[PDB]
């Protein structure tokens, strides 16, 4: 089926030419001479596009889209004409003009804009097809290459990059060529962990920022600027390719200053990286120096119910002298009132914000079939995390400090993983107890907890952790245990996903 | 602060006048006549666009573009070329540019891709503000004439349209009169509904198709013209403007050749509507000749569990000779396994496929909170329908069936209304009750103490359906306060809107 064209000019007898030109390459054009009559045609017929004329007796070219847009809103109008004036692009660019072309034309600039408009989609897919085909042994060799954690941080970023170009790609061959390097890559990053995470630990170790150190290294040097108070944001559970699917929004009220991808402790769990933001200390040391607040797996309850005494604590420590505020939103009737009555902070140095949502959607995938339709794959998660936070109280929130002149700090504690592969094992990405039997080749064993600023019941205390997209499966119920967590979202282990997080500073614009 | 361009090009010499003309107009050009050079500036400094040559002795414009996006692709790239390099355009293209300018360009042909490229969203959103400020006010004049259902389909479209346009504004002013004016327009629907449903039923009477109507009015031609098998889908719940919301995705598979605003019946309600649809018989019809597969709501278990038989008798009773499959997808998995398996559908000439969508009125407190984080407001819930839409099983089976050259027909039984004002019931969360022994505030509902003349079924003459007009919820005395609490600000269908009741048909060709 040839494209249809509906092209409305009073003097569409002096544009055989072009007429002639489209008709070549296998355009069906429809001419009318004035607006009344086109848009009679555009009613009665599904044409693709709509080229108008804007200076006409009767009706204008914009008079005729106003009505052409309100009756099928969904076709591409261009607007071809002699018009100069910078207030008629103006009108048309505001009325969703497709395309905006100055007479005299080039019939090939026509051209152009038909197969930009009308086929864009499928050669977005056929050169980014063909881009990975050309670039993915040079990403191989990068990745082999790959020796510090500074290039593991610019390997990850490089992943990602592709991982958005490709996600709508057809291609399957190049899909899984995709899918097996960000499990090489993976593979070599649970190596490079499990052989210095220990040895990060030593005295002048070159290290990266990590959980304990964020708030003293990252967020303290801002607030001594004392040049605008801080809105400070947790989104828990929230994966770098979150804050990427998200990063445009965010930018249309706050202007990126300053990104400092940075390393989650392990376990990459809420009860360990997320109370050693707020603490400044690992965890063996708030056990050590804080017995009240800190709890074990093995303790009932909460195990994030101190964030604002050990933040209040740190503050202290690090001789501070701020107004702060600490909120912890667990639900939309939460967000939605600390939106409502932001302005009441409009006094404070520093207010926290911590945001469950995103983990709560994590593990909503496996349990709600709602979410389950909703997140079925790393491309589907991306989008329902996007639609959630354009219309999300935290957002309302964001857009209240932007308002009051707040800097916004945007981090996470740790990402998530979709996990494929089974591994047996006597949380499903790390365990801790006295007993355990596992496949070492899976898991960062560690024999001696303390080594590692962690707790340990006793001297025959271990902790393991996940590697790759391994999970922790008891033998006790193997068959159901792979079936029911197979391509769920699960944390606690050593992958790029969970472990290096986004730390990012704005202005208000 | 002035916009920064960056305009990499080997002769940026023969460009002169342009750089002159953009820099009368405010612009800050930085020139670069090659690639290496222009890349190391783009890391350096802070660039609103960059302009590209194609053809260049060292890199070329799409070399360089792809160093650029790779590292900040944000930033918009618009080529200004000539080149005799054969499929320059469609590369071009496919690279992601934002603009292609043929040399030599007019200087305001240039301004124009500034304009468009960088100022388009507040351009579209100033112009948006100031024409609803001049519409508002004929809106209100042409809702008070209103007094037809034609007109009340011409009006519904024409807040659906402003609607649209207006959810990404910052104006309160605007977007309050925008609500005010759905409001009303839904006090006098309901009215109107009130008035004239009951004359829908008279013989010869004039009325829109309805659902009992719909397959043999509007699918029936579509099967007669004998020219492609058709895939007939039922979306459960779908509302006109979550049609609006991936109208576009759509198009990328189907182009659409007829679109009939139609009404369901009432209750607006599965049990009720899309039953009717497979059935082409109303439900009191549907008690009389299957008794076998009607459901009162009274009764137990599943109320749409018959589709499958109720549509191979309907078919039947309209003397067809097709061969016809009917689908109910209820979750993930189903929608899967049909997606996957559905190349053995190659030789019908129906397929039928009811997809069910997210269950928006969950009686867990856990799952209504995830369910008012991603739709408090319309937005919220178009949003999360585009989300869903791009992201489900439904759509492979539509390029599915687009590569088997079927014809898609689209379609719902019903749309949903967010529930604002409590109203009390004694005597099921939906706008509508049935029951023998019924109290309610009789200014909130519409009442049938005569069932049989709507054709719906009547236990005994004692027998009423209430029918929620506005924005209102039948709420239970039983637990009042915390029932108003959960259900305030919920998707809910049953009773009377322009939102539940004008909904969609679609019928496309396989692009
Ligand atoms: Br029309
Ligand atoms: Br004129
Ligand atoms: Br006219
Ligand atoms: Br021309
Ligand atoms: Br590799
Ligand atoms: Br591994
Ligand atoms: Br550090
Ligand atoms: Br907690
Ligand atoms: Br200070
Ligand atoms: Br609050
Ligand atoms: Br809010
Ligand atoms: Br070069
Ligand atoms: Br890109
Ligand atoms: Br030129
Ligand atoms: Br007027
Ligand atoms: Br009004
Ligand atoms: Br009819
Ligand atoms: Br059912
Ligand atoms: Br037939
Ligand atoms: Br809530
Ligand atoms: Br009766
Ligand atoms: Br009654
Ligand atoms: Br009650
Ligand atoms: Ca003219
Ligand atoms: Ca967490
Ligand atoms: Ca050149
Ligand atoms: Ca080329
Ligand atoms: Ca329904
Ligand atoms: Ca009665």
């Amino acid at each position: 089926d040839k494209i249809r064209i509906l092209w409305v000019d009073d003097e569409i007898d002096l544009l055989k030419p072009h007429i002639l030109f489209l008709e070549k390459k296998n355009y069906e054009v429809t001419t009318s001479n004035n607006g009344l009559d086109a848009i009679a045609l555009f009613e009665e017929e599904n044409f693709d596009i709509v080229f108008l004329d804007e200076n006409m007796p009767g009706m204008s070219g914009l008079e005729t889209l106003s009505e052409m847009k309100e009756k099928k809103s969904a076709i591409p109008m261009i607007m071809i004409t002699k018009s100069e004036e910078e207030y008629i692009m103006e009108e048309a660019i505001g009325s969703k003009i497709a395309d905006y072309l100055i007479k005299p034309v080039n019939p090939n600039q026509i051209l152009l804009s038909l197969k930009k408009n009308l086929d864009d989609s499928r050669l977005i897919t056929e050169k980014t097809t063909l881009d990975y085909q050309k670039e993915f042994r040079k990403i191989s060799m990068e990745l082999a290459m790959v020796n510090s954690y500074e290039d593991w941080v610019e390997l990850y970023k490089k992943l990602l990059f592709w991982e958005l170009k490709l996600e709508d790609i057809n291609d399957q061959a190049m899909i899984e060529i995709l899918e097996s390097q960000k499990v090489e890559a993976n593979s070599q990053f649970g190596k490079y962990i499990e052989r210095n995470y220990e040895d990060w630990f030593a005295p002048k170790a070159d290290k990266p920022i990590q959980s304990h150190n964020l708030f003293k290294e990252l967020v303290v040097p801002e607030i001594k600027k004392k040049d605008k108070p801080i809105l400070f944001v947790v989104i828990d559970n929230l994966r770098y390719d979150q804050w990427k699917s998200f990063e445009t929004v965010i930018s249309n009220y706050y202007k990126l200053e300053k990104e400092v991808p940075y390393f989650s402790i392990l376990p990459t769990a809420t009860q360990y990286a997320r109370n050693a933001i707020f603490s400044g200390l690992m965890p063996l040391d708030m056990e050590k120096q804080f017995p009240q607040y800190w709890k074990n797996d093995v303790e009932d309850g909460g195990k994030n119910l101190y964030e604002a005494e050990f933040l209040s604590a740190q503050i202290k420590r690090l001789g501070l002298n701020i107004k702060e505020d600490y909120f912890k939103i667990t639900n939309y009737a939460g967000g939605k009132k600390l939106a409502e009555n932001f302005k009441a902070l409009k006094g404070n140095d520093l207010v926290t914000v911590v945001y469950n949502f995103v983990d709560m959607l994590s593990h909503a995938k496996t349990e709600m079939e709602v979410v389950k339709e909703l997140a079925s794959d790393d491309k589907a998660y991306r989008s329902l995390t996007l639609s959630w936070f354009k219309n999300s109280p935290l957002l309302e929130i964001i857009q209240q400090a932007q308002l009051l002149g707040f800097k916004l700090i945007l981090t996470t504690d740790h990402g998530t993983i979709n996990v494929k592969n089974p591994s047996k094992v006597v949380n499903l990405r790390y365990k801790t107890g006295r007993s355990l039997t596992y496949e070492q080749k899976d898991v960062y064993v560690v024999k001696e907890p303390k080594t590692i600023g962690l707790p340990a019941i006793n001297m025959s205390s271990s902790f393991i952790f996940a590697k790759n997209d391994f999970f922790l499966a008891y033998v006790n119920n193997y068959n159901h245990y792979v079936s029911y967590y197979k391509n769920t979202y699960q944390h606690g282990g050593i992958s790029l996903e969970e472990m290096i997080i986004p730390f990012l500073v704005f202005n208000p614009k």
